[PDB]
């Protein structure tokens, strides 16, 4: 079996001539050569058997990709693992070769208008899908989105994501976690458990400002941070917001604070095409119910050049209800296994 870096990378014969990339808490991902397609792939180990969050992600991982088809959505072309449950200690995910992401891409290049237009175009087109499907992605960031070398993007990682149920979202104050502290939507804070799209949108929203000016547009420091650096650009949320928060801890505390006005986006953006400025204050819009859908978006005149919704497909068939939870480790492992029969042998 070929060795990288310290792991065993068992993926042959069929790939071969592994390169190093990255790694992860429970995982590494190496550049093989696929002698089948004659083409270079990427190939993720995942060694999540261990942990009973590990296996969650990894389930919703290959579960939801499986089922997903679409051209802004990172695919599984193959699944390596021992022919049996007790033999299998680990799971590669093969998957299409790209060149970046675009955290590395923003760390050093500066963006073109018509590049920026075109990958939030691509963002929006996947998540159109995505949402389509009835789930959330609830981790999009700069690194979950892949690039190519001719600058086609596609989302991955959606090990963090969930069935939409709007109807159970409410919850209290300063409890939930979701997403990634730079990209986390202000009511995760104050009463939300992450149960709506527009979740996502608000993630966009924070993707396309960082695109504008190659640095996060709230940086909190940490978790409590965050919700700081919103209101601080933001300005103080309107009566009509604050009465759609009927939590009175959240409310109050968003009452108790000094009045802030809005700083003006093209301010904070002098460059930036004004309908991108337009568009960027419609997703990161504060009240969640008047937050611009990924349709809407789709449709904003930033996005006419590409703007095609018969080109722009949605699910077969939703997710009907999430799926789990208080499952032990050993299923996990049982549903991992047979979510991947069907790349044997
Ligand atoms: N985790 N990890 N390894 C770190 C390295 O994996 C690279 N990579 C990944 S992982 C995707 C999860 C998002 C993330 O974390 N970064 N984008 N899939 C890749 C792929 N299909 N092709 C090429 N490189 C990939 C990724 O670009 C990063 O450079």
């Amino acid at each position: 079996p070929e060795m990288v870096r310290g792991q065993v990378f068992d993926v042959g014969p069929r790939y071969t001539n592994l390169s190093y990339i990255g790694e992860g808490a429970y995982g590494m991902v190496c550049s093989a050569y696929d002698n089948l397609n004659k083409v270079r792939v990427a190939i993720k180990k995942i060694s999540p058997f261990e942990h009973q969050t590990y296996c969650q992600r990894t389930l919703r991982e290959i579960k939801i990709l499986l089922r997903f088809r679409h051209e802004n959505i990172i695919g599984i072309n193959d699944i390596i693992r021992a022919p049996t449950i007790e033999q299998m200690k680990d799971v590669y995910i093969v998957q299409d070769l790209m060149e970046t992401d675009l955290y590395k891409l923003l760390k050093t290049q500066h963006l073109s208008n018509d590049h920026i237009c075109y990958f939030l175009y691509q963002i929006l087109r996947g998540l159109k899908y995505i949402h389509s499907a009835n789930v959330l992605h609830r981790d999009l960031k700069p690194s979950n989105l892949l690039l190519n070398t001719t600058c086609d993007l596609k989302i991955c990682d959606f090990g963090l994501a969930r069935v939409a149920d709007p109807d159970h979202d409410h919850t209290g104050f300063l409890t939930e976690y979701v997403a990634t502290r730079w990209y986390r939507a202000p009511e995760i804070m104050l009463n939300s458990k992450g149960y709506t799209k527009s979740i996502d949108i608000w993630s966009v929203g924070c993707i396309l400002a960082e695109m504008l000016s190659n640095r996060p547009i709230f940086p909190g420091k940490h978790y409590l941070d965050q919700l700081n650096h919103i209101l601080g650009i933001l300005g103080s949320p309107s009566q009509e917001d604050l009465n759609c928060i009927i939590n009175l801890k959240a409310r109050n505390y968003l009452l108790s604070l000094p009045h802030k006005n809005k700083v003006p986006w093209n301010r904070l953006f002098p460059n930036a095409d004004s309908k991108a400025l337009d568009l960027l204050d419609k997703m990161l819009t504060f009240n969640p119910h008047k937050r611009i859908e990924v349709e809407q978006a789709l449709a904003h005149p930033y996005l006419e050049q590409y703007y095609d919704p018969s080109d722009e497909p949605i699910a077969e068939a939703p997710f009907k209800f999430d799926m789990l939870d208080d499952l032990p480790k050993e299923k996990l492992k049982e549903l991992i296994f047979e979510e991947t029969a069907r790349f044997q042998p």
